[PDB]
């Protein structure tokens, strides 16, 4: 059982690798040190970055700033569903089913996710080829400036766990076969194939972090920070639906 | 398998399931006693609509106010018997005054909502010290807003009542969120976290002895915990309505205390 464990959870490991680009450990190193990333602090290091950067969807800043977060959402959904499937027994579940837990998973995961490219000061953007600035962020006209802060604090408690890799590609596993997403046609191969993944999560963390005390504990315990997050996130969303500020661009986001 | 460290966790169980049992009159053994028809225990009388909400008021110790005042009543008294429990747990009355305060402040509708699952099945409520049981449908049937109160109750209710946890699990399970370190406005959180640790691997071991075919239910407790928070944020916006809507109600200055700054 330990063999199909270990091998799940390198299986995992490495479809993960393969399905995004910018892991944990090259977001730290470049994070850390190692051809530093263009920093975006305020508004002119914001033009020059968008000159000389890869951000132009061709009018004002903390609104073209929530677009390219956006356009990077809808790409990164693309990423987590391939990542899903490859999770023994994901396709194989009722294609009803498989949507769902996508629909419902997307967010917590891009949480998740979006703590390996953040530290207490910023986060990369741009394929890590560029930070922007924590404080340039909370500096943003009311309400777009409340959106990334929570995420912020979020990832500042997350990464004090101090996961790698191998450990997230677990974690993004048992978070995606969630039992409990409303609307699911047949729970009981969902929940059998996530308490799979969480034994194998264990079976990681013991491994991979024999010094850290109920280290699986307090991951399980961190999905109550994430549900949290999203229901914000979602909580400010509407309140954009103020702002009186492309048909079909409107039709590519959910 | 039997060694020291885990004696010493066996040891934490036992500690905490004997406060618990003396902190707390009614508990689930004695609820499920009760609600199942054993013999150890006298049937319940069945409050379904308002003519046997007028016998009950009568052969038991507007109407959705005076339901409602009961309740609090009630939540006074959980807070006092949490509270009694909390001193039990090793290390809390040791940590700053402010934490303390912080923590059950945090933790007291959690546990409540946690511990009134025991109480519950499908169909209704224990009430009254067990004397008494209340219809879900009646509940339901009471005016708006006061129809939407126990709804979401029940539905966490019978979710968390699927786990089958006994009152034993239950009293680590209630120090663990007691002694939780996220809570907003902690002085120092590492102690708590220390703690916690402890009161953690408390419960896995009494789990996986308890219940020994029960796969991951460490795991699905610990995720019972979104259900917990939610469940508290909805009433607490319930609570926001009815403070506009009846400004004739008295809530007690102990329930707005605890909700102040949430
Ligand atoms: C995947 C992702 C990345 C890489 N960043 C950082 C980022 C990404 C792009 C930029 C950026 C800005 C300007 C120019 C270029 C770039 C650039 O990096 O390319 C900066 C930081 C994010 C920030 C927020 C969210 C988020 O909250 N998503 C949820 C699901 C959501 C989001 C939105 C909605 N919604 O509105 O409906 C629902 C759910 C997601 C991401
Ligand atoms: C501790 C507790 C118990 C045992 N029950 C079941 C119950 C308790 C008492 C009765 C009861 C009803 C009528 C007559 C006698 C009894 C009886 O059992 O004694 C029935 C079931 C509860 C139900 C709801 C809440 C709750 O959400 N409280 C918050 C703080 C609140 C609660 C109320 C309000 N509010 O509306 O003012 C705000 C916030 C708390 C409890």
């Amino acid at each position: 059982e330990s063999a199909d464990l270990r091998a799940l959870a390198k299986h995992l490991y490495d479809s993960y690798i393969k399905s995004f680009p910018l892991t944990k450990a090259k977001a730290r190193a470049i994070l850390t040190g190692k051809k530093s990333p263009f920093v975006i602090y305020d508004m002119n290091s914001l033009m020059m970055g968008e000159d000389k950067i890869k951000f132009k969807h061709i009018k004002e800043v903390a609104i073209r700033i929530f677009q390219g977060c956006q356009f990077r959402s809808v790409e990164a959904v693309q990423e987590i569903t391939e990542y899903a499937k490859s999770i023994p027994g994901f396709v194989n579940l009722d294609l009803n089913d498989q949507v769902t837990l996508l629909k419902y998973g997307v967010h917590e995961i891009i949480y998740t996710m979006l703590a390996s490219l953040m530290n207490k000061d910023g986060v990369l953007i741009s394929e890590g080829q560029g930070f922007m600035t924590r404080e340039f962020l909370k500096s943003l006209r009311k309400p777009f400036g409340d959106f990334m802060e929570p995420k912020f604090e979020f990832a500042v408690k997350f990464n004090a766990l101090e996961l790698d890799d191998s450990d997230l590609a677990i974690f993004i596993a048992v978070i995606i076969l969630s039992g409990d997403r409303p609307g699911l046609l047949n729970v009981k191969p969902i929940e059998d194939i996530q308490d799979n993944l969480l034994q194998a999560l264990e079976l990681q963390l013991k491994l991979n972090h024999p010094e850290s005390s109920q280290l699986f504990a307090k991951l399980l315990q961190k999905m109550t920070d994430l549900r949290q997050i999203v229901f914000e996130h979602v909580q400010l969303l509407q309140v954009i639906k103020k702002t009186e500020t492309h048909p079909l661009l409107q039709e590519i986001y959910k």
